[PDB]
């Protein structure tokens, strides 16, 4: 909608209202820069995938785990018990330090525990799914529209969050005709499988990192976080910090090979000022 009989101060509020309902860590709005209010009052906050037409789910009866039963569940210093790091070359360890943060020798797939395991929902390899930790703030960037950034310093291999939206197949992805601002582009689901062909569109629906902007020169990056020992049509879009983030530092990833720049079927350029920057061009 328009939203034109809701003034500045009421579109504003009901925005900070649908921020302060979503579970974990705070999550601010700030525009100290222009007079638009607020992002889309449509689009809605989720804490999983919203699952559309012809998109087939992981089987359950697919699902495997492991049997590490101890205290904190599964052990940091004996992955080679694991059943669940078994997809992993040599030496197999867990994805996580003693800190809870991505090592820098992990590769692009995190392999996490599941349902199916014996371990707690305290065991080191359940980070993604414990979720975000850190408060966030929603403001308002110069030349990029809307952006996000933390409150709190971030070590690299700090867990920020997951990115989330309506799951859709190729077939769905040419109905949506995209173009104005605000308009996401879509998020393929291409690190494993060709022929599942589905995208994560978080126009209406998805989590804070639908704010975040694209850098040629990111602090932030996404790891495959696998837990369910199906296909891996449907797994998990997992940020981590690649570099130390200081409080107000806008988080920004490379959107190239996940990201879409430009609508299925002018331009706008790169803003993200980056002296590497590769001028790439929107829509
Ligand atoms: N480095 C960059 N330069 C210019 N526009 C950018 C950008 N990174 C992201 N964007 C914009 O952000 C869109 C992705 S959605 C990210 C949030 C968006 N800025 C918003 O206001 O809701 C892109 O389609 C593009 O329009
Ligand atoms: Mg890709
Ligand atoms: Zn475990
Ligand atoms: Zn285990
Ligand atoms: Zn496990
Ligand atoms: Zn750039």
């Amino acid at each position: 909608d328009s939203y034109t009989h809701l003034s500045f101060y009421e579109k504003r509020e009901l925005f900070r209202k649908k921020l302060r309902e979503i579970e974990g860590p705070e999550v601010t709005l700030v525009n100290e820069v222009d007079d638009e209010p607020c992002p889309s009052l449509d689009f809605q906050f989720i804490s999983q995938y919203r699952l559309t037409q012809g998109v087939i789910p992981p089987d359950p009866n697919a699902q495997s785990g492991c049997n590490c039963s101890s205290l904190g569940g599964c052990d940091l210093n004996n992955p080679s018990r694991c059943e669940c790091l078994d997809d992993l070359d040599e030496p197999t360890h867990f994805a996580y330090d003693a800190q809870g943060r991505v090592r820098a020798d992990t590769g692009a797939v995190i392999y996490e525990c599941n349902s199916a395991c014996s371990c707690s929902m305290e065991c080191p390899n359940r980070v993604v799914q414990r979720g975000r930790t850190l408060p966030l703030e929603i403001f308002k960037t110069k030349e990029k529209g809307w952006g996000v950034r933390s409150l709190r310093f971030a070590p690299a291999g700090t867990f920020i969050t997951c990115y989330l939206g309506e799951v859709i197949t190729s077939a769905e992805a040419a109905k949506r005709d995209k173009n104005d601002d605000g308009i996401t582009y879509l998020f393929d689901l291409d690190m494993f499988d060709d022929a599942s062909e589905y995208t994560v569109d978080a126009q209406n629906y998805g989590d804070v990192s639908r704010f975040f902007n694209h850098s040629c020169s990111p602090n932030i990056a996404i790891y495959s976080a696998v837990r369910n020992h199906g296909a891996r049509t449907i797994y998990d879009l997992a940020f981590f910090a690649i570099k130390d983030i200081q409080p107000l530092e806008e988080l920004t990833f490379d959107y190239a090979g996940a990201k879409d720049f430009s609508p299925v079927q002018l331009r706008r350029q790169c803003k993200c000022g980056s002296a590497n920057c590769r001028g790439w061009l929107f829509g």
